């Protein structure tokens, strides 16, 4: 379990990686994949979309009944679901989805919510179709999460710009 290869390291406790998330999970089986998920865990599109696929809809079968009891999630929050056939749970995470202005101050905690996992396969909160500042998202790990999480940047663009980014940061 939690075998990762060909991480950069950024931290004691954060890694980087260009590679998708999913491709990661079925590499590794990790104890906990991140999902970057919204308060309705709908999972349309980008890393939420990448991740039910693989699982055939069964992520969002059990995301729809979890839904349906509980009510939706907050954003800033997450709730640990099966991890179906890329890990054994899922830890979905709705980081502030700021095309809607939601306060950017709920990125804190969302990376909160990783402080209670030892080991963690994860995307970058908030980016991508929520909106954010990747570059201030990656700060706002580093600054956060005391645990191990290894994050997954399928896009090689962002990742180059990550990495230049953060050596320019100390
Ligand atoms: N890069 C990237 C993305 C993304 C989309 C789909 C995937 C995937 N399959 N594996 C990893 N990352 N991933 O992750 C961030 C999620 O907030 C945004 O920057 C997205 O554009």
């Amino acid at each position: 379990v939690n075998s990762f290869s060909g991480y950069l390291k950024l931290t004691d406790n954060v890694y980087i990686k260009n590679a998708d998330i999913v491709e990661e999970a079925k590499k590794v089986k990790p104890t906990v994949v991140v999902n970057a998920a919204n308060v309705y865990l709908k999972h349309g599109g980008g890393v939420a979309g990448a991740l039910n696929k693989a699982t055939n809809n069964a992520m969002q079968v059990e995301s729809d009944d979890y839904i349906a009891t509980n009510g939706p999630l907050k954003v800033g929050g997450s709730c640990v679901l099966s991890g179906h056939n890329l890990a054994k749970h899922c830890l979905h995470v709705v980081g502030p989805n700021v095309n809607k202005g939601e306060d950017i101050q709920l990125l804190k905690s969302a990376y909160e919510n990783f402080n209670q996992h030892e080991v963690l396969l994860a995307p970058l909160l908030s980016a991508g179709i929520f909106g954010a500042d990747p570059i201030h998202s990656l700060r706002v790990c580093v600054d956060t999460v005391r645990t191990n999480v290894y994050l997954a940047v399928f896009d090689k663009n962002l990742y180059d710009k990550l990495v230049s980014s953060f050596l320019e940061m100390k």
